[PDB]
C-alpha cells in the first residue's frame, strides 16, 4: 500500500528504532516479513543471510534456495526470489558483517547490488567496492550464475559447489563461500567454511555472517 | 486465513517461527512453527532448550500455558485440546542429548481430552523411531501437575519426579522434567525418555509438536 | 485502534496472551509500539525495557541513542528514555530487576513505584519503597538522579561516572548498580563497569542476564 512500508529504512524512518522482524512490502506490493538491521551504519538494513551458531544446514538444493529456509529465531538465507524481489530496480546498496570467534567485527560495502531472476539463473550484478575492513572478496563474483550442488552452473569442469559445500555465485571457484559449512574458526579442510578470502582467508569459518541491503 | 502451521507452509511459509492461526472453535493462537523437520508443518506445543524456565508448575500454570517465544515453552492444555481435537493430529518428538545425538519418536494420531476429563491421554500406534516408544504405556492416563493427583501411584510422581506428564505408576517418559544437563544421580526426575537415553540422562533440547 | 487494542502488558495477559514476546501497546498518546512481555515471571504481565543475555548488542552509547532506544527484538536491548516515560508517566507502575548469574543463580529485586521524568528533566529518577527481593536494593541509592550518558554527564560527580564505569545510568557519585554497563561474563578484575548490582553478586561480577520490567499496580 502505497502509504505502508516498503523497506527497512521506511520503517526506520518511521520510528522503529529496534532491530528485528517486521513485515514489508514489495515493489509487487505483496506483503513479506523480513528481519531489519535498525543498528548498523546508520541503520535501516533489509537482512537476507544470517549465520551465527550453525544450527541451520546451509548445503541445500535448488529449490530450497529458490524458496528460503531456516528460523527468524536464527540463522536463514532469505530466499532467491525474494532476493530478487527486493534488489529488482538495482538502487540498493550491500553490507557483508562479519564477526570471528574471538568478537572481532570486520566488513565489506558495494555501491550497488542486484540478482537477476530464475530466467538468468538469479545472476549476480555488483556494482563497485566502496570499502571495508574485511578486503573485497565479492567482485571477483560479478556477472556469474547461482550455482548449488543439484545444479550447476560454475565455470569449472567440476561441481563447485560439492567441492566447497556451498551455494554461491560460483566461477572457478571462490574467494568467497558465506553458505559454506559452520567450521567454527580454524579448519583444516580447504575452502568449504564461511570463508571471505580478503578477511580472515580459506581456513577461517567466521562466527558470525550478515549480508544485507539498503536504499542507496 | 490459515488453521495450522501445514497451512502456512502450504501458502510459501517456510522459514521456522511463530506465526498466528486460527483454531477450529475460532480464537485466534500465535504457535511455533517448525517448518524444517520431516517435511516441515509442525506446530510445536512444548519446547526445552537451556533450562532457562521452570517447569516445575502447578495446574492453573499447565492449564493456560507459560515460557517465552524466544526461548522454552508449554502452549497450554487448552490450546493443546483446542488443537489436537478436531480432526486427526499425529505426534512427533525430537530429542537431542548433549553429545548431539538427534532421536525421535512419532505417532499415528495424538489428542488430548479437555480438562473435564483431565486432559486425558489418546494416543495412536508408534509409526517409527530411534528413540523408542517411551510414550504408548501413558496412555489413556489424566495429566497430572504437582499441585494436582491424578496419578495411579499412591505417593505423587509429579513430586517425586517434579514434572507434569500423564502419570501413572509412574513414568517411561517425563519430559517436563527438571533440565538437568546430560548425566545425572538422581532418579527419573530429568527431561527422560526412557527407551531413549534412560532414566539417568536429561536431554539438552526437547520438543513436542503436531501436525494434520 | 488506539482504543479498542491494548495499553500495558498487563491488559494482554488479562485478554488471554499467556506467552512471553513482542505485543504491540497503544501508548497514552495512541502511538503504537512493540514491546516484549514477560508473561511469565512472578504473576506475569510486566513490560520489558531493558534486556542484557549474551553481551551481543553494544551497551556504551550516547544519549541521542538512549534516548530513541536501540539493541534487537531477537536479544539484547534498551527500550528508550522517551518511550520509558511515555510508559510510566502516570505515576503508577511497578519495577521488578531479574538478575541471573552463571551458576544459574536467580536474584530479583522489587520496587513499589518508578517513574522516569522527560527529556527537559533528564529522565529523572523517581523510585518508591524497596518492597523486596534476594539481590538487594540497589537502586534506592541512585533516586532523584538524572540519566547520564558518555557524552551527557549529568552525575553528581566531579568526574564522569558513565566513562569511568563505562555504561549509562541514573549515576550519582556513581553508582551501586550499573546495569547497562559492559558485558564482561563473570568475575573481572576492572573495578564496578560490568552488569553489576552491588547487594548482589559485588562490583566484581558481572551478571549473565538482566531484565528492567513494569506492571501496572
Ligand atoms: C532531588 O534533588 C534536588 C537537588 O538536585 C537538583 O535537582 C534535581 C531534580 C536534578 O536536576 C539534579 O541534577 C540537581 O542537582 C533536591 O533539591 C533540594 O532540596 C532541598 C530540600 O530537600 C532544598 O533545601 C532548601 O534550601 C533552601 C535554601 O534557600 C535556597 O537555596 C538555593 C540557593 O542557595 C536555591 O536553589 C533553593 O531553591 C532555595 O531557594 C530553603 O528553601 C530550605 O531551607 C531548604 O533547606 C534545596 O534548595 C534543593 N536544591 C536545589 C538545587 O534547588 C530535591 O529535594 C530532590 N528531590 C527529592 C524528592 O528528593
Ligand atoms: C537437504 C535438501 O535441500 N534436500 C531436500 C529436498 O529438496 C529433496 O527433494 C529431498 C529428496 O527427494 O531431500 C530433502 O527433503
Ligand atoms: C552508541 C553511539 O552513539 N556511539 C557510537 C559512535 O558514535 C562512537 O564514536 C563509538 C565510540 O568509539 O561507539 C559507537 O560506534
Ligand atoms: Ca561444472
Ligand atoms: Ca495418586
Ligand atoms: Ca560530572
Amino acid at each position: 500500500c502505497l502509504t505502508g512500508p516498503r523497506t527497512c529504512k521506511d520503517l526506520l524512518d518511521r520510528g522503529h528504532f529496534l532491530s528485528g522482524w517486521h513485515t514489508i512490502y514489495l515493489p509487487d506490493c505483496r506483503p513479506l516479513t523480513v528481519l531489519c538491521d535498525m543498528d548498523t551504519d546508520g541503520g535501516g538494513w533489509t537482512v537476507f543471510q544470517r549465520r551465527v551458531d550453525g544450527s541451520v544446514d546451509f548445503y541445500r538444493d535448488w529449490a530450497t534456495y529458490k524458496q528460503g529456509f531456516g528460523s527468524r529465531l536464527g540463522e536463514f538465507w532469505l530466499g532467491n526470489d525474494n532476493i530478487h524481489a527486493l534488489t529488482a530496480q538495482g538502487t540498493s546498496e550491500l553490507r557483508t558483517d562479519l564477526v570471528d570467534f574471538e568478537d572481532n567485527y570486520q566488513f565489506a560495502k558495494y555501491r550497488s547490488f542486484k540478482v537477476a531472476d530464475e530466467a538468468e539463473k538469479y545472476n549476480l550484478v555488483l556494482g563497485a567496492f566502496v570499502e571495508g575492513s574485511a578486503g573485497d572478496s565479492l567482485t571477483f563474483h560479478n556477472n556469474q550464475s547461482f550455482s548449488t550442488k543439484d545444479q550447476d552452473n560454475d565455470l569449472n569442469t567440476g561441481n563447485c559447489a560439492v567441492m566447497f559445500q556451498g551455494a554461491w555465485w560460483y566461477k572457478n571457484c571462490h574467494t568467497s563461500n558465506l553458505n559454506g559449512r559452520y567450521l567454527r574458526g580454524t579448519h583444516g579442510s580447504f575452502a568449504n567454511g564461511i570463508n571471505w578470502k580478503s578477511g580472515k582467508g580459506y581456513n577461517y569459518s567466521y562466527k558470525v555472517s550478515e549480508m544485507k541491503v539498503r536504499p542507496a
